């Protein structure tokens, strides 16, 4: 209710991945003052490292940084986070739950976060995420969302661009539960995302052979899968890596609409080019 | 700083009412204590999965927070939920002690973990973490001793 | 000396790689009536399918084109080709001479060029280029120039890009040995094809014990899209098809470097259409 | 033509006087032959990597065009061959032989065939590719040499 010019926004992102978050709030036009990582594998940091020109201040293992380490860093506007989760899928037979493995790392999340939370009396607004699986056991989903004091949003990739990906998202960003726009940038269908020459099989992939090449079936092309979760093409194509290591990276990462569909109202709160 | 005032505890000790047991052995005034498990004006409130930061406001405010037991991470991972909801709002330096206790046999992982989110070395006897003075560690390289480790509280509360 | 308007360029690439001639050609604004291309690698050859549009017609193996091949597909304007160098290098010390093994495949273009050339009398203009390695036998370089009546022009890369990349170049362009131009475009220097967050160890790459360039106090070697920038492609023009950087790696070395392409082709643009 | 004509002949055979003394043991008349090999009026012209396509001209125009030795030498005989080949248009006759041993790669014998536009003839044990008529396959050496070249009897000059 008092009058100030809005001021770019602050951002701490942990499990960064290959950068999804600071590439959805540069499209959105929002200025980000600062962005803060914690990303341990050294693929994705190349990634986020050169896309981005350096802009991206590297901390490392989440489990490395400090309350003060927050308070000297911050304030900060956002805190996002997706955790790892080959210990939360039912998929894997050799789950050690949330509590165990590479589930834990999820309370360093809840951890940083209420370091992060403005003290009591401060209403400046203050916005968080976290990002998980569907596929996970419900105790867990419970345990989470209690830890977390939300209850998640389903909000499922395929409504905004060809690839089923169904994921949870805990959070008090503004909307999260409204219905996705489907615009004129998102490619739908599986077919959009092909190099030249290449069939799909499917309309949605669900990552057998989904493209058929010149009568031989084949996988899908890292760019096309680039092109199917929303990324800019060639975005993963830096410092040498293997295709399965960028394959790896890939299917790690977020859907890059629906992290925009959950960003843009923040452009009503902060800077924006 | 008014004068010594009973204590009010928050229990989620994998042994029911041992806290208070060696309250009531020191002496110690007890105004409140509310105690959960974890399964899979005194009251048992059950599962702490039905605890909500609402009910850790209502019930308190609290002044010692317990917890463990003579998977590790569930326990003192739901203990920490405890201690962050029970904790005092920054700027209040109103008196605040916790205690947790787990057993020495557990991977180092947990060790570290356990003690990178306290903020504290254990000590050893059994692991002990807390802030009562007396259990302040530097870097590493049965009731009784809960006792022994509480006597630096009849200083903070009132006794009886 | 009469007249006629300019016509698109006819062109067939003898083992063609990553289409560098077709992408030179289009650089230079010259049009492309066809473009047929004889290559074996299945890398290359989708390299080629994917950033052209399918404007290349693919026929294989050079030596299962026939001389009826190169009648009903004809008549063709320009004849280019680097045959394989494995076999002609004094690097290798199992080569097998340029009569053997895999340098015998430089007479397939000699076969073809003989097909391909006008009958005399046609005074239609009609060019030709073979490119190969400098670090070949003596023996093997006089035979060349033997067979193919001509003596070859010397050109490094090094002039006109940040790549050491000296070939002998075969043919009948017109001014092939003029001095080459250093435009803007042209990134001389190692420093300009490296990706952000690294430094250039020297000013120009070679073809052990030496990772070019430095990375926040780390030795490495050169990415892949540097490697492009080095040879001249453009950024992610080999980034397709799923194969290991090795195998883009190996792709890109064998490949001619683009600058020292365009500056032979240039000329051409005095010859046919041009968009 | 006018009428039989005495033979032109160019020769990169191993062993430069096989293809005049087979000609003359068939009894036709020869106005020039010209031998040369590889290293590494009738002339011998040394190596063959001496010889050029405007040597080949000056001394042409040549009817018989024989090469191999009973291997690197198949690719300078191709060159004399495609230098002394009549131009288009020009249907005179013109006839060729390459021989060799059976003991050779098989990767050689299909590129030789391939290039030869030409199937060879197995005699035990040689391969002979030719256009002489007889030659025609489906997929010393002089009496051999002398029955292969029997029909140029019928195309040249006999004394
Ligand atoms: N201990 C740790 N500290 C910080 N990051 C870690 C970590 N362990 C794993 N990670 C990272 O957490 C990521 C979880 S996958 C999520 C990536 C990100 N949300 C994106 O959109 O790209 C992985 O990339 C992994 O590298
Ligand atoms: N038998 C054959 N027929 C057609 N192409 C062949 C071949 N054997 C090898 N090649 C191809 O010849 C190429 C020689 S390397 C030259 C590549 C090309 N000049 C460029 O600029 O990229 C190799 O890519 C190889 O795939």
């Amino acid at each position: 209710g008092s009058a100030e010019k809005r001021k770019p926004i602050r951002v701490l992102s942990l499990f960064d991945g290959i950068a999804t978050g600071l590439l959805v709030l540069k499209d959105l036009g929002i200025q980000v003052d600062r962005y803060i990582a914690s990303e341990v594998c050294e693929d994705s940091i190349t990634v986020g490292m050169v896309k981005h020109q350096g802009k991206i201040m590297y901390v490392g293992d989440v489990r490395s940084v400090t309350q003060k380490h927050i308070q000297e860093w911050g304030p900060f506007d956002l805190v996002i986070g997706g955790s790892p989760c080959n210990d939360l899928s039912i998929v894997n037979p050799a789950r050690k739950g949330l509590y165990e493995g590479t589930g834990r790392l999820f309370f360093e999340f809840y951890r940083l976060l209420h370091d992060a939370r403005p003290k009591e009396g401060d209403d400046r607004p203050f916005f968080w995420l976290f990002e998980n699986v569907v596929a996970m056991g419900v105790s867990d989903k419970r345990d989470i969302s209690r830890f977390l004091e939300s209850n998640p949003v389903m909000i499922d990739a395929k409504e905004v661009s060809a690839a089923h990906r169904a994921r949870y998202f805990w959070g008090n960003l503004p909307g999260m539960n409204r219905p996705l726009a489907s615009t004129v940038n998102d490619k739908l269908e599986l077919q959009e995302c092909l190099e030249h020459g290449r069939i799909a099989k499917f309309s949605k992939v669900r990552t057998h052979f989904p493209v058929f090449m010149n009568e031989k079936e084949d996988i899908l092309w890292c760019t096309e899968m680039e092109r199917v979760f929303g990324f800019p093409v060639h975005y993963t194509d830096v410092s040498n890596m293997s295709c399965l290591a960028r394959q790896r990276l890939l299917g790690r990462s977020w859907s890059v609409p629906v992290i925009r569909h959950l960003f843009a109202p923040l452009k009503e709160y902060f800077a924006c080019v």
